[PDB]
């Protein structure tokens, strides 16, 4: 029962951010933290945040408006 998955750390990024989206606190059409930011509130390097966002891109979750920023898709 506990023998729970062991994750990259990417992953352990990735399954936060879902689960932020899971309770609304990221919400459809949201403009997500810079890299930077994410960084450092999950205190990860640069790099896993930017695997991690590339698997959320994977999933069709995110998206970019033009540019400048990245953006959880709202309309599917
Ligand atoms: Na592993
Ligand atoms: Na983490």
């Amino acid at each position: 029962y506990k023998q729970i998955k062991t994750k990259k750390i990417y992953e352990e990024v990735a399954d936060a951010l879902l689960d932020m989206i899971k309770n609304g606190e990221l919400k459809p059409g949201d403009k997500l933290d810079s890299v930077q930011a994410l960084a450092e509130s999950f205190q990860v390097s640069r790099s896993a945040v930017r695997e991690a966002l590339s698997a959320l891109k994977a999933m069709g979750l995110v998206e970019m408006k033009q540019g400048e920023g990245t953006y959880l898709k709202e309309f599917e």
